[PDB]
């Protein structure tokens, strides 16, 4: 990826609500907002979070760009974010688009690791 470009485009999109199924600037859910941050440099289908932690390379840490994984809603990957440096991600979260941090005491019992697209 062009990391610098997938960071800005992330960042751009804070504050976008949450929808189910959600797939536009309108309103995203977990897998819509990283399908439409990719698709803005890259030909991607529609995925999982399952699919993407399948599909995409075993880091040993994040680097800004890299795509961080948690179990929330039920085990194993169930969501997942963009890191951007300095411990933070952006997510399509619950409750919108936001930057959150793996040192949360939420997020970080639920971290599974990073994987590079």
């Amino acid at each position: 990826l062009n990391v610098s470009k997938l960071v800005s485009d992330a960042k751009a999109l804070v504050g976008t609500p949450y929808k189910w199924g959600g797939t536009t600037t309108s309103g995203f859910d977990c897998s819509g907002f990283i399908w439409y941050v990719l698709n803005k440099q890259t030909s991607v289908g529609r995925t999982s979070t399952a699919g993407y932690w399948s599909s995409m390379k075993s880091i040993a840490s994040p680097s800004v760009g890299d795509f961080v994984f948690f179990t929330t809603y039920k085990s194993g990957p169930s969501h997942m974010g963009i890191y951007i440096g300095n411990n933070s991600f952006i997510h399509a979260g619950s409750d919108g688009v936001q930057i959150s941090s793996l040192n949360n005491s939420y997020w970080k019992p639920r971290y599974l690791g990073a994987k590079r697209f």
